[PDB]
């Protein structure tokens, strides 16, 4: 068989600055914890030159992703530009992500974001670990 089913199943979008995190909690599922295999793309220096890229269905195939950032770098254009297809252009039930926010009132993230999510792990209490455990609640459709 040859013939492929999907091109993605996980994809880990964070800052390079947890390099280590994002693969240190996919690690966790890689083994023979979640059976799946999670990739991580992070942004490329590209080669010059920036055209509309058709629409990157590809991204939409995923089942789940994890998404660890900062409230004042998230904050930035380019994640709230970038995070666009989370926040409307989204496919309907697949590629879900989970941005982990320290107790943010709307204040780092746009209202977009509304919806029931309810961003966890305020306050210093390990919001970084927490990415595994948000994560885990998106496996209850598979029930």
């Amino acid at each position: 068989s040859s013939r492929w089913s999907k091109d993605y199943d996980v994809c880990v979008c964070h800052s390079e600055e947890d390099l280590v995190a994002a693969q240190d909690l996919v690690s966790y599922l890689e083994g023979s914890t979640a059976s799946l295999r999670a990739f991580l793309q992070l942004r490329d220096a590209t080669p010059g030159g920036a055209i509309v890229s058709e629409l990157c269905q590809a991204l939409s195939s995923s089942h789940c992703r994890v998404l660890l950032i900062t409230p004042g770098f998230l904050q930035d254009p380019w994640c709230k530009y970038q995070m666009l297809q989370a926040l409307t252009e989204a496919p309907g039930a697949e590629g879900c992500t989970i941005p982990l926010l320290s107790g943010l009132s709307r204040a780092a993230y746009p209202p977009e974001l509304r919806f029931m999510y309810y961003v966890d792990g305020r306050g210093p209490d390990g919001g970084f670990r927490q990415v595994k455990e948000a994560v885990m609640r998106y496996l209850q459709t598979l029930s």
